[PDB]
């Protein structure tokens, strides 16, 4: 790396939609970040300890697919791991089709609708 992520917290007023992050991390080369495994947790915890971004929410690259799959990732990859926060997903209102990390020592996801604005996680 110069398995590769990248934390983008930003001020108030510099926080994306779910497809503009999406569109940000592909202009790069790569995408809104998957989480495959505890490793991989554990490498974007390190990360967000390293910089005080403490409770912080970012996406990841969670989005609903069809109603037969639930939740999938932007990088094609299905959602085989999971960290869901306990009653998590829950569609709440219905409208609730991106997916959020809360990033404190819980590390735990939840969806949210996509137009919500947040920071961002790609991988690279
Ligand atoms: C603040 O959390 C609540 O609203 C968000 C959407 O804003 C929801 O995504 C979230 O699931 C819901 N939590 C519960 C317990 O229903
Ligand atoms: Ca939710």
């Amino acid at each position: 790396c110069p398995l590769c992520f990248k934390l983008y917290a930003k001020g108030k007023h510099e926080k994306k939609t779910w497809f503009e992050s999406r569109d940000f991390c592909r202009a790069l080369g790569g995408d809104l970040a998957s989480i495959n495994n505890k490793e991989e947790q554990q490498t974007i915890w390190r990360l967000i300890t390293a910089s005080g971004s403490y409770h912080k929410l970012f996406w990841l690259g969670l989005t609903y697919g069809s109603p037969s799959e639930g939740f999938t990732w932007s990088d094609g990859s299905p959602v085989s791991y999971e960290n869901w926060a306990y009653g998590e997903p829950n569609n709440y209102q219905n409208v609730e089709y991106c997916g959020e990390l809360k990033g404190d020592p819980t590390m735990s996801w939840n969806d949210i609708n996509c137009e919500h604005l947040n920071n961002w996680i790609c991988q690279i």
